């Protein structure tokens, strides 16, 4: 029954036309948006068409009265390419000409600000270890998980924040959910290129300090992680989120080392040990 | 007589063509920014027509020295329609028609930049609390307010700034308007995805310690609110301003719980009650 | 002989033709950047025609080994105007067709994102007072300046840098410059709107703590405004930047004030008060 | 064998069609994007030509079922050319035409977009001192190197990071490589324009305190630098990055100085030095 899922994305019911048009616009699914940009062509065509048939007979070559021929003739010149034959007949009938055109071309300046909008959106190559784990590190035990890049592009000043949610008791007794930052060892890495290992160490200032298993269960307690850092694939900040619950905790694991030296003696890395983790078992 | 209204704009009189042509085009209403298009594409074809005129005859299938011919004429080349009755003829035509082209063209690169520019700003979807509480929280009577997110989409690294303004002398007896920053407990949020309840405990390093209401409106003061974060819907920063008067300030208030267990046992947020404050009267 | 100018530009003299394209085409001044388009157009479409001749006679309606008519034909091919006259005919002329329109848009795909690159400019509506004033403020001398919002729009997350610039000498005897970063009193400002006066205390921290004109002067010093924020007008950042000399500090000055009660009882602001400095004459 | 190179990029093996597509088109080689796009267009009006062999004899002027003039049409067609040889014919040809149209437009817009967000990219004119040197200054050893800005633009609130990377073991006796950022005597430059020479003092609080040449080669430690700011020629944030290695560090060394008085007696700044290093040779 978690509140955040494994994506990042909290996990809660909401409770709740043309109000939020430039975020739909943007929130939509292409098929949805090609075709909702297809439909306003067809359309603001028909329109023109009904606007010259209106008129009456303006357009040369045209079958009289017939809509198709109006409406094709249409296309042809908003999109213009002015094919020839229909033409425009009379002042009026140019006039809507020199109208649509403009009209045509605004809109593929709608039309491609909103493609680029949608279009121009980075993703961080970054990967999660899928579990945590608490083992000790330098003297004291620590909580970590780690980060894979998974592209040859570095990413700037890149920086991770690891969240603690889960329930607690006000001195009032309001019993709520609360966010507790955790310290990092290091929470800065001004230049992220291969692998980051982040850690939280535990001691008297940790919210998760001398607590168990049991007692992490018990507060339904998760671990959200939030990196961001500047890539320059795109030349453009990237985010990505994570969150863990408290069984993918792996109390005394100890991820396994993805840094190897190769027969040739060069340095490499195997994405293949980093989710990994190595264990004592103990009959 | 308030300094700031609700919308977070502050509410004084200022007091001071072309000088800044790029602000005032972004600043404009549609419907004019539309206007000074058309009117530029109208006008600039027109001059081009005349140009055609000058040469004198220089179009087929033109009535002669006449205006509108010219006119649709320049607009179905600057457009690129290029119906093809009206044809240039001999070299001054044609340069004449080479010019348009790229001029039209570039109009298009400067429109579209300006549509763009203009057309894509988004709006945090953030709902304020209409009220603030002054009421006592793990032992310390604190000020608080709440947000709401109004969309699916989630807002990253948000944060919050919560400003007292209000009148002050100073020992010198300069008489003026001051800024205070109030400690929030809660200042960053990494992931902000449906309600942040914002809180500034008052102690004797608040700048509104031991004031009462009547205190407060004696010193003029508001409360404003910024708060700003990177929207995942966008993929870009948005940013939200509140402001509040002293009598906005519901003291001994609680603002009601939006959070809630449905009978299938799955959580929901409810956005009914998120700017109810309970209240106890004392007769 | 000021190291920096009133500007803020820095007053050195610097001691060093594709190299630097990207950065030249937005540095260059916008009649020179038409003509480099312009010029690119032209050739380009000489080059084509050269195509077309190469072949030979593959143009309908063309003069006979004519490079106008190739030329003319070529534009209004890559333009995409396609009058009708002049018509590609047999697979070489037809493929340099299509070869050209590709090129031609791709070329406003270029030409747009610099005309866009080097439209989108905004900046920040700021005005420096054109003094700073050392005069004491609660207790203590400080030095200030004001900024003035010059439009009606807001700067969010506006914030300042006051930084002296002076000669010094190293135990090790080193004359060079250096910079101080002065403390303010209030660095940021969330919500900039309409006047902000910025202040350095200044004590026994301060690095111009007991300094009178004479020993200003003498390190040859002078002060660095930065003032950056993110403009609601252009929904982007804008920055301005200002320098003062030893000797536009006025000693003992005290700004007047710009905020005034109308005779409406409503608030107002007189930019005109704004560079004005109070100041005691003793005879 | 060293981990990270002079260009900053990590130095390691990495050991793993259409996952990364926005990614991989800005970073594609120009000619290679330019082919892809090509491609693209080429393929599609293929199909499209198909399309209107299909439907059978639907344009005017058309060799009876060819696809050499079926595609040709459907440039025509599809860049809105429009010449007017070959046309359209029925309903089936036509709406294949309005498709296209639009299909060609918004191809546009998506190229366009592609072209922009890689070709809008800045480079800091940022010069890094060739080596390091570390060396008394104001009584305690420093590490020091220096940037030199390379263009006439400024660069604003630009700030820099030292970075030592090495090989340690943890009590644990977990060999690992740590990264320790190294406190700067000046690490924020708010107006860089000249030339910037950082500093990092080695006292008791340096990870590289008391170590001499020996121990750094020992411990496989190198220095990296970041640096970043907001680029006026560009008006848009750049970086840069560099390394040095153990063997970069000239100990005792002395950058000499890129600062001048000229003739005139104008300050000036000479380039050549800024790689030079004094050094005090001792038989
Ligand atoms: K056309
Ligand atoms: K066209
Ligand atoms: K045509």
């Amino acid at each position: 029954p978690r509140i955040l899922n494994s994506d990042g994305s909290s996990n809660i019911t909401r409770l709740g036309w043309l109000d939020d048009h430039y975020h739909d616009l943007l929130t939509v699914s292409w098929p949805v948006f090609i075709t909702l940009i297809t439909g306003l062509y067809l359309v603001t065509n028909a329109l023109f068409a009904l606007a010259y048939l209106a008129c009456g007979d303006v357009i040369e070559n045209a079958r009289p009265g017939s809509f198709t021929d109006a409406f094709f003739f249409s296309v042809q010149t908003m999109a213009t390419i002015g094919y020839g034959k229909l033409i425009p007949i009379g002042p009026l009938a140019n006039t809507l000409v020199t109208l649509e055109a403009l009209c045509g071309m605004l809109g593929l300046a709608v039309a491609a600000s909103l493609i680029y909008a949608r279009f121009t959106r980075p993703t961080a190559g970054v990967l999660f270890s899928s579990r945590m784990v608490i083992s000790d590190f330098e003297g004291k035990p620590t909580l970590m998980m780690r980060l894979a890049n998974l592209r040859i592009e570095q990413i700037i000043e890149a920086d991770v924040h690891l969240v603690l949610v889960r329930s607690e008791i006000s001195q009032e007794g309001m019993v709520f959910r609360r966010f507790h930052d955790l310290t990092l060892t290091r929470s800065r890495s001004p230049i992220f290129s291969l692998s980051w290992t982040v850690m939280h160490p535990i001691d008297h200032h940790s919210p998760i300090y001398g607590e168990t298993d049991e007692t992490l269960r018990n507060s339904h307690s998760e671990f959200l992680v939030l990196f961001t850092g500047h890539h320059e694939a795109f030349a453009q900040n990237v985010h990505a989120r994570h969150a863990y619950s408290c069984d993918e905790i792996i109390w005394g694991g100890h991820f396994v080392d993805v840094f190897t030296t190769l027969p040739d003696g060069r340095r490499a890395i195997d994405l293949g040990k980093f989710h990994e983790i190595a264990q004592h078992h103990h009959h």
